């Protein structure tokens, strides 16, 4: 497997066949794939250094381990994008030896530069990944370079760890079966050789190609992508609270959640899908928050300032099934988002919520990632106004942001999913960059699709579902008063 993990460095090499065999058009899915394996490569905080090199009847290296370029994601991406297939027009025929020699001259030259005996060298993991048909028929037979890998590499039985090699067939074309196989690593328990229809199915196999296990600190919004994960893997900084609501982890002792919730909070943990119990130490209610604030005045219930924390009363340990999630208007989020290093709390507001219509999500009773779209600008007016139907619960309601104030996002139209009532104080997140970001969380709405099964309300069924979510980046006094030394807010 290729480890992500913090000590150490890891090289890995893409080499991308660009022989006749493969068309210009198989050759741009080869591009998309390694576009895609770079930029998920990077997601993860590593050090990590990547070659491109292009093969046809003879390697071309379009970015080198030795180059501090390969460490800079833009520029490993941008000469994966300057890749010509044409740039091979006069060698068309496949010399799989050929462009495995060239990792291998580039070991050697790696190793010259550091020193044999130095801890700089002996520290890289080396993965090696071929996008190719798999028809080598030149150059003679591709072993011999992957042996001569194997002896610079020293790979004994305890530096197995070391070397990864996988070879990829990717897209509509014809591949040979047996030569990936061949070129694969054989490691007990792991694959190493596939063939896939396209760039979707790559990314679902990349997930489990990639080894996360070892990765304990409280990096955050870092999750698993593949739909053969456990929810918990997908979404580890979802938390149940027993009082039924849910929260968001967002330290490695600190959960975010709803005030009306308001003991046991169950927690991911990689030996059980039932999770880790964990007792409270300090729970932090909004003092705004008064449900029945405006009951008497016609406004039966009231959500403003709906924010809580609980202090855990031990540290969880970080796994792939217990991380914080991201915080907008955090260093932490700023390097998760790769944005400018003075970057404020309205630019990540900018930076996640541009759009008039922004997809996100939150985690269903049963785990499941469920879809919303958060309506902005003049679509949250009209998501909103919806509320003026409710005559029951707002027998006196004057004007809309009576209740549906500016301190909630809107979601709830069309085709989206509702929470149920036991959601209540999960996080409304989004994905970007691979990495997991927290806007919101679960408050109120219009209907109960709960009240594993939801039923979706009759076209007809005034007011129509509409739901609304304490919005964090309306709450940063609050939030900055109780975690100023627990989170580092930009
Ligand atoms: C219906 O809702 C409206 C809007 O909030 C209330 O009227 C508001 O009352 C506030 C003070 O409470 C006042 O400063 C606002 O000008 C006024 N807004 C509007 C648009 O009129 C109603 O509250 C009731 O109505 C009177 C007349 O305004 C208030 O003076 C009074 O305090 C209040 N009645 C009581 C004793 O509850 C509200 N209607 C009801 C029946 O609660
Ligand atoms: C998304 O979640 C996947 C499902 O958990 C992860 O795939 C799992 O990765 C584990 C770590 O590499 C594998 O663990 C075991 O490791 C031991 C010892 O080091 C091996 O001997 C075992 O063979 C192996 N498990 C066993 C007992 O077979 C899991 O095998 C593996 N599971 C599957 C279905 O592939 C993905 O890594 C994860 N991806 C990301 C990006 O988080
Ligand atoms: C292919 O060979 C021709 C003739 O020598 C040459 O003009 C052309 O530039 C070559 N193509 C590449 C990509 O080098
Ligand atoms: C979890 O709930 C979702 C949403 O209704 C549903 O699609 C899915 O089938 C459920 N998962 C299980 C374990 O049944
Ligand atoms: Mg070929």
């Amino acid at each position: 497997k290729i480890q992500i993990q913090r000590s150490g460095h890891l090289n890995l090499y893409l080499l991308l066949d660009a022989s006749q065999s493969v068309s210009e058009n198989d050759f741009l899915i080869f591009k998309e794939s390694a576009s895609l394996m770079v930029d998920r490569i990077f997601s993860f905080e590593i050090n990590v250094s990547v070659a491109i090199i292009t093969f046809a009847s003879e390697p071309k290296v379009l970015m080198s381990v030795l180059n501090d370029n390969s460490r800079d994601m833009t520029e490993v991406i941008s000469s994966l994008e300057n890749a010509n297939y044409k740039d091979h027009e006069n060698g068309t025929g496949t010399n799989t030896y050929a462009a495995l020699n060239s990792v291998y001259l580039m070991m050697n030259n790696q190793m010259r530069l550091l020193g044999m005996e130095t801890m700089a060298w002996q520290e890289i993991r080396h993965a090696i990944i071929l996008l190719t048909d798999g028809k080598s028929n030149m150059g003679g037979s591709p072993k011999t370079a992957v042996d001569h890998i194997r002896e610079i590499l020293n790979i004994n039985q305890k530096r197995n760890d070391y070397l990864d090699i996988y070879a990829i067939g990717v897209g509509k074309l014809d591949v040979d079966w047996r030569e990936l196989n061949e070129l694969g690593s054989k490691k007990d328990g792991e694959r190493h050789a596939f063939i896939l229809q396209d760039t979707k199915a790559l990314h679902q196999v990349f997930e489990h190609m990639l080894d996360v296990s070892k990765l304990t600190d409280t990096i955050c919004g870092v999750g698993n992508m593949s739909a053969n994960a456990s929810d918990q893997e997908r979404t580890p900084w979802h938390v149940t609270i027993k009082p039924t609501c849910r929260g968001a982890l967002i330290s490695d002792q600190w959960v975010l959640t709803a005030a009306h919730c308001f003991w046991r909070v169950n927690v991911g943990d990689p030996k059980s899908q039932w999770g880790k119990e964990f007792l409270i130490e300090k729970a932090v209610i909004s003092p705004g928050f008064d449900v029945f604030a405006k009951k008497n005045q016609g406004i039966l219930e009231f959500y403003g300032d709906d924010i809580a924390l609980l202090k855990l009363a031990q540290k969880v340990k970080m796994s792939t099934h217990a991380r914080p999630i991201c915080l907008p208007c955090t260093m932490e989020a700023n390097l998760a988002l790769r944005r400018p290093q003075g970057s404020t709390c309205r630019d990540h507001e900018n930076e996640l919520l541009n759009k008039q219509s922004v997809p996100a999500h939150f985690v269903a009773l049963n785990g499941s990632k469920l879809n919303i779209n958060l309506k902005m600008g003049v679509e949250w007016t009209s998501c909103a106004e919806v509320v003026s139907q409710e005559k029951t619960m707002f027998p006196n309601l004057t004007d809309v942001r009576e209740v549906v104030t500016d301190q909630f996002l809107c979601s709830g139209t069309q085709e989206d999913e509702s929470p149920c009532k036991g959601e209540s104080g999960g996080a409304v997140f989004l994905e970007r960059r691979f990495r997991f970001f927290q806007v919101g969380l679960v408050s109120w709405g219009l209907y109960n699709p709960c009240l594993n099964s939801r039923k979706r309300a009759p076209r007809s069924k005034v007011p129509p579902p509409r739901d609304f979510h304490i919005n964090l980046f309306r709450m940063q006094p609050w939030l900055r008063q109780h975690l100023g030394d627990v989170l580092n807010f930009l």
